């Protein structure tokens, strides 16, 4: 499992499936990354996500 640590709050544009985290929230990437967002599963929800805004723990 790749599990990542959200490093700034980010509001996601859910008419294209992103994702709302917050500044700490660990994730856990689901399949690879591309065009700069990634899928991530927060135990409830799933959605795109920027991998700038990610750090792997």
């Amino acid at each position: 499992a790749r599990v990542h640590r959200v490093t700034r709050s980010f509001v996601g544009n859910r008419e294209i499936g992103q994702i709302t985290l917050k500044k700490d929230q660990i994730v856990v990437q689901k399949g690879d990354e591309a065009g700069g967002y990634v899928k991530v599963y927060t135990g409830r929800k799933v959605g795109l996500f920027p991998t700038d805004f990610l750090e792997e723990i």
